[PDB]
């Protein structure tokens, strides 16, 4: 039982104007996604000082990156506040409509695709390297669920039955053939160095 | 009925840095306010979304910043989600505790205060620059209330009985003898400019 859903127009413009548009510093991509596991962190963390039973499903707060070279994937998995079914599909918990309207319109005045994540539509950036993206998530008032896209304008969502997560998001990132070397980890180090020194939540990076 | 409150220890530590540490850059304060009324009127648009009465307490979402030669102050307002009295409390929505740890720890590896809104807690820095700040705020599911403070280790939380705004907060700046220079038309212009011309909102200027 997968359902399909159309991505709204503006978001469907957006994300083939980020596939499109020749843009050579893809790197950002990894900030944009290290960014929303901190938010998602932050928002955990918050909910908790008020009720410490939140943090039932996991008392650790971490970001992990995963590099897989045999499926050719890296994954971002941190163990924030996740999204409910219903944020999978409002734009997965983003204001993706008007946050592209505003950065269409950043464009129009000189910003480049790097501000992205000053609009609040730093997710889509994952489609500068990835030819799919899988975004595992669960949140403590819903169950697992497993959202994917590869653009096209439709994007899926079903239930997962696999891997228990407790809770959190990881977004798998299925990477286009030729941006491979963001598997690697000599050059994952220098970006996480380069774009989030001074995130507050410990990255682990795995090896192969 | 005014509630005195102690600041936690790591609050009041950041606040005497602030206010202490020889920093030439105070006009960063401006930006980090900005973002928090950025980050607000995000929050509401996704709220509506997928309940348009929330919007009933106004359906304009913007930011004005109304600079006062008379009593020295400048107020950044925006009718953005607001905050609840216990979301005042709990350090005004952010998480200040793990936040200035973070800040702390970064400042030790060459970071500087203008790095302060990368760990949540950019809303201190308004003591850049204020010798005491208020901030009315309203939220839907609450009644308006006055927080206050000039340092000094405590706080205070007030119904406020005056203009019953709607919903939104209002940061009112008491500025410092010295720094009277962000109540220029000309200078806020230029911070505005240099510093969030690509924030998502209209910002208005007030003139006097
Ligand atoms: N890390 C996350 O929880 C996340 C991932 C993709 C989009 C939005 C998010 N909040
Ligand atoms: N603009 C605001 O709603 C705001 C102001 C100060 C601190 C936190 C906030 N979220």
């Amino acid at each position: 039982e997968v359902e399909t859903f159309a991505f709204q127009a503006e978001i469907a413009q957006l994300m083939s104007l980020i596939i499109n548009t020749f843009y050579s510093n893809k790197e950002i991509f990894l900030r944009e996604l290290i960014s929303n596991s901190s938010d998602a962190l932050d928002k955990i963390r918050y909910e908790s000082l008020t009720d410490p039973s939140k943090l039932d499903s996991g008392k650790e707060l971490h970001i992990n990156l995963i590099p897989n070279k045999q499926d050719r994937t890296l994954t971002i998995v941190d163990t924030g506040i996740g999204m409910t079914k219903a944020d999978l599909i409002n734009n997965l918990g983003t204001i993706a409509k008007s946050g592209t309207k505003a950065f269409m319109e950043a464009l129009q005045a000189g910003a480049d695709i790097s501000m992205i994540g000053q609009f609040g539509v730093g997710f889509y950036s994952a489609y500068l390297v990835a030819e799919k993206v899988t975004v595992i998530t669960k949140h403590n008032d819903d169950e697992q669920y497993a959202w994917e896209s590869s653009a096209g304008g439709s994007f899926t969502v079903r239930t997962d039955t696999g891997e228990p997560m407790g809770r959190g998001t990881k977004v798998i990132l299925h990477l286009k053939e030729d941006q491979t070397e963001y598997l690697e980890e000599r050059r994952i180090k220098e970006i996480v160095k380069k774009h989030s020194q001074f995130i507050g939540y410990p990255i682990t990076l795995f090896v192969e």
